[PDB]
């Protein structure tokens, strides 16, 4: 009797990444304070950005002499960065994957692994782990690339909820996927494309 060999990490990380799991919360997933706790990460240096709030204003009123004729809302669509939106597209993506993510047992696999706070001696790999069944049940470019992604969000859509306790891998699981894949299939795409 003897039997026992396991390991392997590395390759991956991307600044575009990380984007993705702060971002896919961003996006939707558990909550904004969320996206904080999972999101607030010091890489490499000393990372730090930014970015304005907004605000609104209601009214009220009360006298007022018959005039008036026009109750139509405001209507304007204007955000930058394509790619960040793909990354909290992510989480919405997970949210919305819900409605149908088991079309033979897709998330299943994924959620295969998504099991204990360290499984294969790494609370990561089981993830990305999934990544390979995903695909392994539905290969592809664009179709099971964009499926083995789905289950990365997966976890955290469930976890988010199902493992509160997996907060901070909750999101690494998410950019677990996209960090060991081309972050963003478009991305490469993007790169292919184009001479």
């Amino acid at each position: 009797m003897d039997s026992e060999v396991s390991n392997g990490s590395g390759l991956g990380a991307k600044h575009i990444t990380d984007l993705l799991v702060f971002g896919f919360l961003q996006s939707s997933g558990c909550t904004r304070q969320e996206l904080e706790v999972l999101g607030r990460e010091l890489p490499v240096q000393a990372y730090w950005e930014a970015d304005l709030e907004d605000e609104l204003q209601t009214d009220g009123s009360q006298a007022s002499r018959s005039f008036n004729q026009g109750r139509i809302e405001p209507d304007s669509e204007s955000q930058e960065e394509i790619i960040h939106n793909i990354a909290r597209h992510l989480a919405q993506i997970g949210d919305e994957m819900d409605h149908n993510i088991q079309p033979t047992l897709v998330r299943q696999l994924a959620a295969q692994f998504m099991n204990g706070s360290l499984s294969e001696e790494d609370k990561r790999n089981c993830l990305a782990k999934a990544l390979d069944e995903v695909k392994t049940a539905f290969p592809r470019d664009m179709e099971n690339d964009k499926a083995m992604l789905i289950m990365t969000m997966l976890l955290a859509k469930k976890v988010a909820s199902h493992a509160p306790s997996l907060l901070r891998d909750v999101f690494h699981t998410t950019v677990n996927f996209i960090n060991q894949n081309l972050f963003s299939y478009v991305r490469n795409l993007v790169r292919n494309e184009m001479d």
